[PDB]
């Protein structure tokens, strides 16, 4: 299935993912693309942030959903 991540600086990259997909798993899928490893990530979708060991289905991500990225840098 098709979702979309948008970074809140401007950035929409595409990813092919299974709702069996872990965050954890996407965060990796996002690694590929974007280069910033996932403990760096963190993701959001609906307005809340998502936890690591939930899968996408868990949240009601399908197809085409849209999520959010944003980093977290310690002391970045």
């Amino acid at each position: 299935m098709q979702i979309f991540v948008k970074t809140l600086t401007g950035k929409t990259i595409t990813l092919e993912v299974e709702p069996s997909d872990t965050i954890e798993n996407v965060k990796a899928k996002i690694q590929d693309k974007e280069g910033i490893p996932p403990d760096q990530q963190r993701l959001i979708f609906a307005g809340k942030q998502l936890e690591d060991g939930r899968t996408l289905s868990d949240y009601n991500i399908q197809k085409e959903s849209t999520l959010h990225l944003v980093l977290r840098l310690r002391g970045g």
